[PDB]
């Protein structure tokens, strides 16, 4: 989660 | 470009499933 | 503040 | 509106009202309509001088989603700040620009990027050079689009930080006949055209519309709003120039303000055997 929330939108891409 | 469009509308709750 | 860009779209963060 | 038969050197210009709608978004409609009834003008043979603005609002836009998509949900806990003072100016000066061009690759007419600061004005010299190009771009049937560079200034006289005196700077120097000023409202009111008190006028005479012309209670100031379009209608028509202002948001008038169908106001040197 910490990553989800401390991650880009490109990064989630 | 679906998959973007998938992300672009996505709801963070949703990027967990 | 925080639940609502929770469950927000990147998309309305733009608004 | 008798002059209407004598002129083939017209200054157009679109302000970012006009060519921006909602959220930084190209006015698709209205820009296809202008750039498509100028593309028709120019068949006719008339040298259509285009002076374009928005590319502020454009960069905007673009620097927005290109903020959001590259942060990181922290930061958007907090409203992000002024993306710039000229860094979206340039960027939506390259976007304007390629629309354009898109868009003028449809009907065959070539277009070219001239931009020029005060600072480049004023220049003694210069102000031929670039008369003499702009004349010659002109002759082999090619549409140029002026604008005021504002990501290489150093402002942060001579043109006004306006494209509108831009615009008229230009028509004085490159000697046209006429110049427009598509604006969102039909014409020149006598204050905010809101109230049913505000009347349409179709003729600027000097001394009588600078007694009840409040350019609205409210003061633009960033684009100068009225008061610099006034400013700059009146300095054209001055030197040389008639000029006349017009909706924009229906570019079909173009015509009828070409054709001469008494439509807009008119701010021509000639008022007192009128
Ligand atoms: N005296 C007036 N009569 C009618 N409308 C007025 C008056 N004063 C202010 N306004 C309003 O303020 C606005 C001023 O428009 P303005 O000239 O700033 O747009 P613009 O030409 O796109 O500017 P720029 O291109 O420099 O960004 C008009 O849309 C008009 O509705
Ligand atoms: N900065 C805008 C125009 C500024 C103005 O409204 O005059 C551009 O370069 O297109
Ligand atoms: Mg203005």
């Amino acid at each position: 989660y910490r990553q989800l929330v401390n991650s880009s939108f490109a990064d989630l891409q």
